[PDB]
């Protein structure tokens, strides 16, 4: 299927979908691959880690053949035309909103879609949302303004619970820390070494790390030095 | 299987987290044989009785990347010993193990919910809603017979469940029938089922046989208390 999202049928569907706050479910071909499925792979991942009220699933319809979940599709209207077709569920499997048949599906659109219809927000993997708000252009504020920032943020280092979430305070403390000594040549040095390091030698869980490294470099980014 | 939902290391906690109880079966990917049709059997009997039960697989079949290998282990199991089923109680953290010389078939399976849970998953057959009200009918007087008749028609005309409607017509029959003839019913209508059953039959009608029985058995009594004709 994908990672971290739940295939649902026909028992299933109503009553997983009732049980989550909100649900995004794909309604797609039962085998489905190709840019725009792994575009919704990568959205669940990213979901999965940016929230906990959140419901990522699929249906696979197949039309012809002993068919499967066809009951499924017709609730919702959508068929060989429309796949794959995204829903967004709040609790009741009869309402929702559907995905612009029009909007290509990315994991950007998809990210879009949630936050224009929830109040949750998917960020990108391994930004912190709190570091993000308190950081922007932390690379031209004064030297005591960056010291004060990286002792607060070292606080919230400490009051997070989640391994991942502790890895990425760590890498943004580590930032400020640099950006704070060598100044703005850092972003590009640290850019050259993750990007050198991501193209070669490494893992599934490195090639992330290294990605999640440069979504919480992005940040550290400002549009003129000063 | 149908109704199962496959979980993996990003969903498990989270799901099994916002049902009430949670049935898990750890095997291997793609799971197959007797066991795993019997799972399935178990899924879609809870889904016919319960919203409160997920029912749910997670494939560790650790040869690759090893997906759901953490998995596993946090619940210390084992291309070793698979299935190894678990229920959950809300949490990923509170759970029962089914001990592993429980055959794993549908019925170990309800007797395992029911046992660890406040979950009933009922004969096949059964409409809880009607099975609640309906005990002792066969004594009651005729005119709470007559009444209880009108209200499960009337629910009977807004089940929207195709296998309850179905069910349902049984149930008014033997209502009815018991209400025009008596307890002697009981009897007459187990000896019609259990000639047919004891012919015969392919598992489909078998199946249909005992629902039928399973239906009728609400209506058995311990002791007659109302008088006859
Ligand atoms: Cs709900």
């Amino acid at each position: 299927t994908c990672t971290g999202c739940v295939d649902l049928d026909e028992l299933s569907f109503e009553k997983t979908v009732e049980r989550f706050p909100y649900s995004v479910v794909k309604f797609d071909i039962a085998y489905p691959y190709g840019e725009k499925h792994e575009a919704f792979t990568a959205f669940s991942k990213s979901a999965h880690k940016a929230t906990k009220d959140l419901l990522i699933a699929t249906v696979g319809v197949k039309d012809y053949g002993e068919l499967e979940n066809k009951a499924l599709g017709d609730r919702y209207k959508v068929d060989d035309k429309n796949f794959p077709s995204i829903f967004l569920f709040k609790g009741n499997a009869d309402e929702y909103v559907q995905l612009p048949s029009h909007v290509d599906v990315t994991l950007d659109n998809l990210k879009a879609f949630v936050s224009a219809n929830t109040p949750l927000y998917i960020g990108r993997d391994g930004c912190i949302k709190e570091f993000n708000e308190v950081l922007k252009n932390y690379a031209n504020i004064p030297d005591a303004e960056q010291l004060k920032l990286i002792e607060k943020l070292q606080a919230k280092q400490e009051q997070l619970t989640d391994p991942e979430q502790q890895q990425n305070a760590r890498a943004y403390l580590i930032y400020m820390r640099k950006i704070h000594e060598v100044g703005y040549d850092f972003l590009e040095e640290e850019t050259k070494r993750l990007l050198r390091l991501k193209a070669g030698k490494v893992t599934e869980a490195k090639k992330e790390e290294l990605l999640r490294k440069l979504n919480i470099l992005e940040v550290f980014r400002v549009h003129k030095v000063t």
